[PDB]
């Protein structure tokens, strides 16, 4: 089976073509402009180049596709998909009341934050004043999607998480339903299952097969977990990045509004995760790579370096524990620069290492072993670190690209996420 996964992320696009029994694959990219008038235009002119660019061959050989968009990117469209006024990007805040939501969503539901799709839709609500029933509001990865298989108001119980969708018994509510915004939700169906046929005249232009299937999408965060290729609850991916960020696989859901933490339903499974302020940003402050990289080398992780860090890149944190006023902590300070970065990587070890047993204090499976994304993957005195304060194996992701997750989810769909 030949799948295409095509991942719309903050500043580009992606495109995975993969054929699965022979493990070869080619990778298309498409760079977006950082300022538009018009993003629906942009976004669905780099779809085409996606398209485009991925040989004749492999065009001919795709059974199957699916899209992953940023979460909280919505668009307001009518009857046909066409974009009514500017999409509301995922890091916009919407100067709205969440008390007007409260009987739409449970207690401290996802939906409930000025950025969700949900609030962005009752902010479109409260400013053209009353929407039309037959309008819908689409995700990015729903909206793209619709270019492929022209069947509207379909989403993925990924994005549609934070437009107010309860995953856990598979529903919006009875009360969002009956509401004025009722008629723009989407019918939510599961990331990878089959939506419909890729429109005939869509197929013809592009070269492909009329018989492809396009496939319900995720957002590229899920995406970039469905990469690591773990399946088994217990199993976690850290994200070294900018910011760490950890996702860990569970037979439960848990969820801290607090923290920001809460899960997402992946098959029979839930995906749940936290997003530290601290970082390779932190790293950065004080070190090009290149420094970062010859200091490393002289660090031995067996031997404490009695420094006890908290490495915020700045005033604020917000997981493992919530405190907006916490301040970085990178005293004192020794004269030797090797020293120092290792009194870095131990704090950023700490950041992991609690955030991990946080997610298992709310009640997620214990984590069983590790894979590593992100720049700080490679830093084998970071990964040393990081193993012997956790507790487990820890390993590189064999794959990290949003486009390969979602290549497998079109290839494979969620299956892989239940009881064997």
């Amino acid at each position: 089976v030949v799948a295409l996964g095509l991942d719309f992320g903050a500043s580009g696009a992606r495109a995975i073509a993969c054929d699965f029994d022979s493990d070869r694959s080619v990778s298309v990219s498409v760079t977006f402009p950082k300022t538009s008038q018009n993003w629906p235009q942009v976004w669905r002119e780099a779809l085409w180049q996606l398209l485009t660019q991925i040989p004749a061959d492999w065009r001919s050989r795709i059974e199957r596709i699916a899209i992953d968009g940023t979460s909280g990117t919505v668009l307001l469209c009518d009857r046909e998909g066409q974009p009514q006024t500017e999409p509301l990007l995922y890091n916009q805040a919407c100067p709205i009341d969440l008390a007007d939501l409260a009987d739409w969503v449970p207690a401290d539901h996802a939906a409930l934050s000025s950025t969700s799709s949900l609030a962005k839709l009752w902010f479109w609500q409260q400013q053209f004043g009353a929407l039309p029933p037959d309008w819908q509001i689409l995700a990015q990865a729903d909206w793209l999607s619709l270019q492929l298989h022209g069947c509207s108001q379909q989403s993925d119980y990924h994005n549609a998480l934070k437009l107010g969708y309860s995953p856990d018994r598979e529903r919006f509510s009875k009360n969002l339903l009956d509401s004025e915004l009722g008629a723009l939700l989407p019918v939510v169906h599961e990331p990878g299952v089959a939506i419909g046929p890729i429109l005939p005249a869509i197929a013809q232009e592009f070269g492909l097969s009329p018989d492809c299937q396009i496939c319900a999408g995720t957002t590229d965060s899920i995406a970039a977990f469905l990469a690591s290729g773990a399946h088994q609850p217990g199993e976690a991916v850290t994200s070294l990045g900018s910011t760490i960020v950890l996702k860990l696989l569970s037979q439960v859901a848990v969820s801290d509004r607090l923290t920001g933490v809460y899960s997402h339903k992946l098959g029979g499974y839930w995906l749940t995760g936290g997003a530290s302020n601290c970082g390779g940003a932190t790293l950065r402050q004080f070190f090009p790579d290149t420094e970062l990289e010859s200091l490393s080398c002289q660090i031995d992780p067996t031997k404490k370096s009695g420094l006890d860090y908290y490495p915020l890149p700045s005033r604020g944190e917000r997981f493992p524990i919530a405190d907006p006023d916490r301040l970085p902590q990178l005293e004192p300070r020794p004269e030797n620069p090797v020293q120092f970065l290792q009194g870095l990587l131990e704090g950023l070890t700490q950041v992991e290492t609690l955030g991990y047993q946080r997610l298992q204090d709310l009640g997620a499976t214990p984590l069983k072993r590790i894979w590593t994304a992100g720049g700080g993957a490679k830093n084998a005195v970071w990964q040393q670190l990081r193993q012997q304060a956790i507790g487990v194996p820890i390993a590189i992701a064999p794959n990290t690209e949003a486009a390969f997750g979602t290549a497998r989810l079109a290839a494979f769909g969620l299956a892989a996420f239940h009881s064997a």
